[PDB]
């Protein structure tokens, strides 16, 4: 279904599953994904009984951009807000990969009465030093030169490195399904907007007294710093490490991290 | 005339004035402004024998978005080389007003052999603190939910404050005419691309040699302190003060303003 805002134009696509009595644990995608990266999860969390909300961002797959092609992180956490108002949502858990990650932790700081607990998945809620950004040039680059199919070309082989990103083609595969709908607008626009994260979320998220999860790939090199990091600010996290995933963790699904999830969802609705 | 990207499809809109032969003088606008900004300037300019070149910015009056509506100042640095490339500019100076200084900068950082010479007016090298930038989140908004006509009646009120943003009506209206040329992705656009500014263009444009000038109203809070603080690091950099003058000096065009850029103008060509 679709949430389309008169004020900013922006038609958002989402999913509700689940019975709307169940708690609600929300989706929240990485750059380049959107719905389809979560089709797993959406059946395993149906089938533990919650209800599940899944939506795409900003020029991602189904959602358009708007009236603008360019936003904060402030526009993204205010598209979610419209959205859990409009599903009269009170009270849930967001599971968030990358940016959504990210999210999460913005609208937790943003709206403590209204989240249980967050879980980040190779996300954090602080800001990125510039060189963690500076690979972006390059991909903004191929997306707007060549488009998207060969951004994801170049994405899945590494001539330079002793490996591709993904060993198995299976899940290179499922890679270039998801990330081959994403537009170029929305893909440029969003990395963009990473600029734009505040450098305080990590006291907001703090201050917000919401149970704060992590889940990072050892491999990680970025997010293994900035959820150390704030692992140091917010002592009360749960950390975990999946040992030798990396970013695109969500697309391998390797067991172990539902192991994980589950049991942090088991913490959070034993005080639900 | 235009120059379009057949690679990003933006398509530039310039005007080359004077003889070909002479020296080359870039202006470039704020936000929100574009070549009407500049009359005087250009007039000004050629009766003292330079060559005047100038264009709008990404999305704003006769300059379009593009594939994307998103950017980073690298980008818009990349298209004032695309220009200066077509016009077979080798060696020249450029005046920059607000982001156009900060665009002035990072070009000659990056082109030192291409420069001799930069005058930013209320602009600096400097990177934004956040809350330098947090007055652009209610701007956005108006921007889109109202329009640019709106934000332009908006921006020239000030009911909390013991004046309007101009005292002659006049200027008012000049910068009626000129904002609301702007479209509403290219104001949210150029906003968010402060963000994107990169922390070492002070040492960068240190690097450079190019002789520095700037000229900032005693009154704009914020290139005050920036353009103080790029002194400090830059101390060959020249700095002259506008007393009573604020961020829309460009519209009000004080006298002194222009005894000041004609001397900074003199030196340039003297060393030509």
């Amino acid at each position: 279904p679709f949430l389309s805002s008169p004020s900013n134009s922006v038609s958002t696509y989402y999913e509700d599953h689940g019975d709307a009595r169940s708690y609600p644990l929300v989706l929240i995608h990485p750059i380049g994904g959107n719905i389809l990266i979560w089709d797993y999860e959406i059946q395993l969390l149906l089938k533990s009984g919650f209800r599940v909300i899944a939506y795409e961002l900003r020029g991602h797959h189904r959602t358009n951009m708007g009236k603008t092609g360019a936003y904060t992180m402030q526009d993204l956490i205010d598209d979610l807000r419209r959205l859990l108002e409009h599903l009269n949502i009170g009270k849930c858990t967001i599971i968030g990969h990358s940016i959504g990650g990210i999210i999460s932790s913005m609208y937790a700081a943003q709206h403590p009465g209204k989240v249980d607990a967050i879980i980040m998945i190779n996300g954090s809620p602080k800001k990125f030093q510039e060189k963690d950004l500076e690979k972006h040039f390059r991909t903004r680059e191929v997306a707007i030169t060549q488009g998207m199919k060969a951004l994801a070309e170049h994405k899945l082989v590494s001539l330079d490195e002793a490996r591709d990103l993904f060993a198995d083609k299976r899940h290179a595969d499922f890679f270039r399904e998801v990330f081959t709908k994403t537009s170029v607008e929305g893909f440029v626009a969003a990395t963009v907007a990473l600029y734009t994260i505040p450098g305080n979320v990590v006291q907001g998220l703090r201050a917000s007294g919401c149970k704060v999860f992590a889940i990072v790939g050892s491999d990680d090199d970025v997010f293994m710093r900035l959820i150390k990091e704030t692992k140091e600010e917010i002592p009360e996290m749960e950390l975990r490490v999946l040992q030798g995933s990396d970013h695109w963790v969500v697309i391998e699904k390797p067991k172990e991290m539902y192991d994980i999830l589950m049991g942090f969802l088991a913490i959070v609705t034993k005080d639900v």
